[PDB]
């Protein structure tokens, strides 16, 4: 029929190790290669055009050198990754990441407010991620393109561009991506019947808590119910981490200028809302996508405080 032409391309699954590919440009690049994906654009449908020559198509791994680079690269075996990945990509490639107060933001965009505080929250603690993906996305984050890092996070979250996100789940999936090996946290919690009971926590459950937003509070003792049934008394004995997070169901809540690092505000409900970043600096910034405020004190819906830890151990 048609005399064959074909132009060279590369294929990767992680932008840094390519293989060459002749490509017949009278068939798809989907009839050759499955699912392909250029800078994020689905051009799975589409055959190969003359500018297309010498140019880098993510595809999924298929084989399986791309498999173990692919792992090497993500730490992940989740076949639908790369797609969700490059899904993602095609939006955040789009967004606006400006600088505000020296951390890089998000201009507000579908929906994407819980991956702005999360990602300003990133640039005030201590965190090294495990994944090479991470590790380089992270850093390009940080100089101020953001879009690779936005798109794993979603990929790794498993939300879609778009969809509700929680802040908390959201830290939680990028902390189990860290390395919080280092990290150490003893609990007691003493009932008035029963007696009392130490555990020590290790990891991403050494550094988040769930129930109180107050570091002194939780030095102090919460209240929860014994498994008794009587109420008793949760407190810390020993801390070895760089960073805590404490989360509770939002409330209005009191941030005093030193006394953190930053938090998450979020006005809304179950279904429908909007996140704010709060960091306290000289005075109190509060940080809304590319919109900036300041304030010297700040009274609002809080549901995430970060502080500042190395060592403590509890005089109880
Ligand atoms: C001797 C004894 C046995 C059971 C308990 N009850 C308990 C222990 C722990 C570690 N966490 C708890 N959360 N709710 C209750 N908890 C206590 C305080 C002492
Ligand atoms: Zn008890």
């Amino acid at each position: 029929m048609r005399e064959v032409r074909t132009i060279k391309v590369f294929t990767t699954v992680d932008n840094i190790n390519l293989h060459t590919q002749v490509v017949d440009m009278s068939m798809t690049y989907g009839q050759q290669f499955g699912p392909t994906y250029l800078d994020g654009a689905d051009v799975t449908k589409i055959k190969p055009h003359n500018s297309h020559e010498g140019k880098t198509f993510y595809v999924l791994p298929n084989d399986d050198t791309l498999r173990v680079e692919a792992f090497e690269y993500y730490h992940t075996t989740d076949p639908s990754f790369l797609g969700r990945y490059m899904s993602a990509l095609n939006h955040t490639k789009k967004w606006k990441y400006p600088q505000v107060n020296g951390l890089t933001s998000i201009k507000w965009a579908d929906n994407n407010c819980y991956l702005a505080t999360a990602l300003l929250t990133l640039q005030q603690i201590e965190l090294k991620f495990n994944p090479p993906a991470l590790q380089d996305a992270y850093y390009r984050a940080r100089a101020g393109e953001a879009a690779n890092f936005c798109a794993l996070i979603l990929a790794y979250c498993n939300k879609t561009v778009g969809e509700l996100g929680d802040v908390r789940e959201t830290m939680s999936y990028l902390f189990q991506h860290a390395n919080l090996d280092s990290c150490k946290r003893v609990l007691n919690v003493v009932c008035k019947t029963c007696g009392q009971q130490q555990t020590t926590l290790k990891g991403v459950e050494a550094v988040m808590y769930m129930g109180t937003l107050s570091y002194e509070q939780f030095k102090k003792g919460v209240q929860i119910p014994c498994t008794c049934g009587k109420q008793a008394t949760k407190y810390l004995v020993q801390q070895e981490s760089p960073f805590v997070m404490m989360s509770a169901p939002p409330a209005q809540y009191e941030l005093k200028h030193g006394t953190f690092t930053c938090a998450s505000e979020y006005t809304g409900n179950y279904q429908c809302g909007h996140y704010k970043h709060i960091t306290s600096k000289e005075t109190l910034y509060c940080i809304d996508g590319a919109l900036l405020t300041k304030s010297s004190e700040y009274k609002g819906p809080i549901t995430d405080v970060f502080y500042k830890e190395n060592s403590y151990t509890t005089t109880i």
